[PDB]
Order: structure tokens, then C-alpha cells, then sequence
């Protein structure tokens, strides 16, 4: 039935419901098995919401496909309507990506959306799940939002739910609810998961010019690797039906609630399958996304890895191939402070500015809204736009797509030309998963305290054969431009006079532990040495590292769990 009552539940609120920078994330069983976790948490964000601004607002929500999306998809629906919010937006079958979903908040001016994903963390029945909260500017909740929910769920005592709503999912258009002794009706639009998305893009890329890249017997020829999360449909739709890439282009695309059994997370290892069927020579270019579709890793012929970092210099380097830049014009360039220096080389020469901020969307997005943002990126496999108010995998592959058909060169060949240019950033990640926080802790205060004595800077490293000499070290602080917020304590920074960093942060204490992430970015300009193997000219950096740090004396580690 259409017609349904609004009810008050009693309820008993739960203490850890603490929403972070990318949502409430808890195993599936934890939502599941805790009587009310999903409701009380959808109510506190509602809750935020100004009860007059309810009837004429409406938020956006989808996911990623994950197990338990739709069944949460129909709470916030059931108690969205009881709370007199006019309207929802949801993508069919509940399917949107982040992406998608800040297009939509932005294009129909929604004051919010609720995200239900856990981005590449692994979902099904004894997988993860997530609600994440965004904004009107289609962006992240920030902390003065995510701190009210908090408060909120902790003291809960009631929620308002229609229990008798049920929304088609299925079906695309507007469905009315008629709620009992309420004047204005709850109405839900289906849209479908791609059409607003592909229309962004098809406005910022030209689709014409990737056609012809794509299509016919000298075509570019791609694997695309949506790791059974929610981009496939929009490859599907966009690079093979719209474009013209044939269908075995479209790799693992079809979502599925548990991601097929693995982590739906674009590297090397997760996406192994991709990084094999690109060694085999046959295809030109390669791309992995994450669960939610804000991450790419791009590969070339033979699976060349383009590392995130680079990528990212990449099309700064090209981005008048892109048309949505011609028109803006590029309004400034950003990297998070562990990302390589190498989006700074192209930052230098073309006279652009360079923001280097803590790692968190908050300091790209106050960027962007200050029209001083058009690139950003991540070493962490993440390429944005200030298109949206989050990163943007398939758009950053639309992106490479364009280059490649500008510069008609391979992937590597473009890579080499760049590190001929500008020099090459070589450029790990190390992690040190699940060590002893006292340790861990340890190791970082006393290397600081190394770092802060006045005879730091000057000291000399040998390797032997090359010396590094310290020019800086610091624990790096951020005074933001547009909030004027001060953020400390952000990472150890060893910066040498010939261009190269190390970089030491201690992530927070989890269940198992915390985790050591070291940075490690040498900078080469001679001929004779940027194109050596990378782990092989990183190697006197990471000695350099260790041993400043005594990490193995503090943790007992040898190795890094983790390369990247
Ligand atoms: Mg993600």
C-alpha cells in the first residue's frame, strides 16, 4: 500500500556510532544482530536536518552493491518519510557510485545523500557495511556534522519510521506516499544509476574524439576492471555502449553483493587478474576501481603500472586534452603531503600553484570551493576533479583515455617522455601492519625528537656513492586558507636538499594494532638512472629511513607487510 502510518519505536542507543571522514563502518553481522544500530544511526542524521527545511528537501541515496545495501536503502526511505523529509532520490536498484552521487546532489541542488558503502573493504554476509553522510555541496560531511550525529545516536531514545513503506527499487520513476495525517506526500524518484553521471562526463570529456580512440580495427584497445563493484554498469554503458569499446572491455562488471568473494581494492595484488591479462601484450591500456568507484589504478602494455603518484603529474602535464579544462582553465593543482613531488615538478614549470595538504577530502573541497582547485591526487590510488565533491575513478580513466588519443603514444612511452622532462619521482608505500601501538609510538616520538635538534638539518646520508643532505624535517602542520583550522601532528618529514622525502605516519591503534605507513620519494634527473628499477634506486632512501628510525629495533619488523 501507498498509504502508510508513521509510528514512534523506542530504542536504546548505542555509544560507538561514531561516523569518521568516510562514514560508520562495522561488519554486517554487527548491524544485523544489534537490534535498532541501522535505525538509530539513519535517525541522527536526519535529526540534523532543521524540521522546517524537512518538506522541501531531498537527499540522494545509493551504494555500492554491497550485501544489506537495499534492505538499509528501504530503513532510510521508511524513516526519511516519518520525518517529514519531502523527498528522496535513489539510483535503480539502489546502485549509485560515490561519484554519481555528488554529481546528482550538485545538479539537482539535494541538501545531502547517505552513501551505502565501505568502499573497498569486503562486503557479503560476513563482510563489512557503511553509511556515509554528504553534504549539499555534494562533498563529505565535515566534523562539525559527523560530531552532531555522534551526540545524537549516543542519547537517542526514540525514532519516527513509516515500518509499512515499502520502495520499488526496481523500477525507474516517481513513486507517491501518502502518509497518514500528513498534508504533503513522501515521494521517492528512481533515476537511473548512470544517466546523470554519463551526462556529466559526456559535457566534460569529448565523447567524439574517445569514439573514434576506441572504436574500429586500429582502436585503442582497453580491459577495464570494475572488481565486481559499482562502476561496472557505468563502463558498461559509457566506454562500450555510448563509446564504442567492445563488450570484453568491461571486466568483472557486474556488481556483486559480495564483490565476488575478494576486496574490491585497485592495486597490484587485488586486481592480479587485470595485471595478468595485461602482461599478455595484447590490450594498450588497463584500469582497476574500488568498491565505490572514487579510486583507479591505471595500467599500460604488459602491465606497466602507472603508480598513483605519477598519474596524477600525468595529466596535469596533458590537461589541456581534456575539454572541461580548456574552459575553466587549471585554478591551482593539490597533492596530499606523503603523495611523490612529482605533480610539484609540473606545478613548478608551468607556473600553477601547488597545494600540499593533510591526507583528508576537507582540504581539497575548501580548495576547490574557493575556485584555487582544478587536479588533485592521492598516492593512494586517488585522482580528482573539482567536477564533483569526490575523488572520481572513471574519471580519471576518461582522462588518460584523452591523453592517449591527443599524444598517440603507448602509456609507457608517455611515462618515459615525462620522466625525460621533469625528472622521475621514484616512489613507494610501505606499511606495517598490526604492530604494537607503544612501540610504534615510541619509535615516532623519539625520531622526532632526533628531527627537532638544531643540528638535524645539515646532517648528511650516504648510500655510499650519493650523499642526501637533510634540508628540512619537521612533523608536518597545515593553517587551511578558507576555515582557518590548523591541523597538527600530520606526518614526519625528513625532506632532502636533492628533491627526495621520507615519510614516516602512525595510523590510529584499531583492534590489531596500528600501522607504520613510510614514504619513500627520490628524485632522479639523470637519464642513466630514471629508468631503473624502482626498487632497486629506492633502496639507499629505505636504509636511510630504517636506520634513522631504529624501526625494526622498536617493532621487530624486518620487512613491510605491505609494498605499493
Ligand atoms: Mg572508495
Amino acid at each position: 500500500s501507498n498509504m502508510v502510518k508513521i509510528v514512534t519505536v523506542k530504542t536504546q542507543a548505542y555509544q560507538d556510532q561514531k561516523p569518521g571522514t568516510s562514514g560508520l563502518r562495522k561488519r554486517v553481522k554487527v548491524f544485523q544482530s544489534s537490534a535498532n544500530y541501522a535505525e538509530n544511526f539513519i535517525q541522527s542524521i536526519i535529526s540534523t536536518v532543521e524540521p522546517a527545511q524537512r518538506q522541501e528537501a531531498t537527499l540522494v541515496v545509493g551504494g555500492d552493491g554491497r550485501f544489506y545495501m537495499k534492505e538499509a536503502i528501504q530503513l532510510i526511505a521508511r524513516i526519511a518519510a516519518a520525518n517529514g523529509i519531502g523527498r528522496l532520490v535513489i539510483g535503480q536498484n539502489g546502485i549509485l557510485s560515490t561519484p554519481a552521487v555528488s554529481c546528482i546532489i550538485r545538479k539537482i541542488k539535494a541538501i545531502g545523500g547517505i552513501i551505502l558503502t565501505a568502499s573497498h573493504n569486503p562486503g557479503g554476509p560476513n563482510g563489512d557495511f557503511g553509511i556515509k553522510f554528504n553534504i549539499s555541496n555534494g562533498g563529505p560531511a565535515p566534523e562539525a556534522i559527523t560530531d552532531k550525529i555522534f551526540q545524537i545516536s549516543k542519547t537517542i531514545e526514540e525514532y519516527a519510521v513509516c515500518p509499512d513503506l515499502k520502495v520499488d527499487l526496481g523500477v525507474l520513476g516517481k513513486q507517491q506516499f501518502d502518509l497518514e495525517n500528513k498534508f504533503k506526500p513522501f515521494t521517492v524518484e528512481i533515476v537511473d544509476s548512470v544517466e546523470a553521471y554519463a551526462t556529466m562526463l559526456r559535457s566534460i570529456f569529448d565523447f567524439s574524439a574517445l569514439k573514434e580512440l576506441l572504436s574500429g580495427p586500429n582502436r585503442l584497445k582497453i580491459r577495464i576492471d570494475a572488481m565486481h563493484g559499482v562502476v561496472g554498469p557505468y563502463v558498461k554503458k559509457i566506454l562500450c555502449e555510448e563509446l564504442g569499446a567492445p563488450a570484453n572491455s568491461a571486466v568483472n562488471c557486474v556488481p556483486l553483493e559480495d564483490f565476488g568473494g575478494h576486496h574490491p581494492d585497485p592495486n597490484l595484488t587485488y586486481a592480479a587478474d587485470l595485471v595478468e591479462t595485461m602482461k599478455s601484450g595484447e590490450h594498450d591500456f588497463g584500469a582497476a576501481f574500488d568498491g565505490d568507484g572514487d579510486r583507479n589504478m591505471i595500467l599500460g602494455k604488459h602491465g606497466f603500472f602507472v603508480n598513483p603518484s605519477d598519474s596524477v603529474a600525468v595529466i596535469a602535464a596533458n590537461i589541456f586534452s581534456i575539454p572541461y579544462f580548456q574552459q575553466t582553465g587549471v585554478r591551482g593543482f593539490a597533492r596530499s603531503m606523503p603523495t611523490s613531488g612529482a605533480l610539484d615538478r609540473v606545478a613548478s614549470a608551468t607556473k600553477i600553484a601547488l597545494y600540499e595538504t593533510p591526507t583528508g577530502w576537507k582540504f581539497f573541497g575548501n580548495l576547490m570551493d574557493a575556485s584555487k582547485l582544478s587536479l588533485c591526487g592521492e598516492e593512494s590510488f586517488g585522482t580528482g576533479s573539482d567536477h564533483i565533491r569526490e575523488k572520481d575513478g572513471l574519471w580519471a580513466v576518461l582522462a588518460w583515455l584523452s591523453i592517449l588519443a591527443t599524444r598517440k603514444q603507448s602509456v609507457e612511452d608517455i611515462l618515459k617522455d615525462h620522466w625525460q622532462k621533469y625528472g622521475r619521482n621514484f616512489f613507494t608505500r610501505y606499511d606495517y601492519e598490526e604492530v604494537e601501538a607503544e612501540g610504534a609510538n615510541k619509535m615516532m616520538k623519539d625520531l622526532e625528537a632526533l628531527m627537532f635538534d638544531r643540528s638535524f638539518v645539515g646532517k648528511q646520508f650516504s648510500a655510499n656513492d650519493k650523499v642526501y643532505t637533510v634540508e628540512k624535517a619537521d612533523n608536518f602542520e597545515y593553517s587551511d586558507p578558507v576555515d582557518g583550522s590548523i591541523s597538527r601532528n600530520q606526518g614526519l618529514r625528513l625532506i632532502f636538499t636533492d628533491g627526495s622525502r621520507i615519510v614516516f605516519q602512525l595510523s590510529g591503534t584499531g583492534s590489531a594494532g596500528a600501522t607504520i605507513r613510510l614514504y619513500i620519494d627520490s628524485y632522479e634527473k639523470d637519464v642513466a638512472k630514471i629508468n631503473q628499477d624502482p626498487q632497486v634506486m629506492l633502496a639507499p632512501l629505505i636504509s636511510i629511513a630504517l636506520k634513522v628510525s631504529q624501526l625494526q629495533e622498536r617493532t621487530g619488523r624486518t620487512a613491510p607487510t605491505v609494498i605499493t
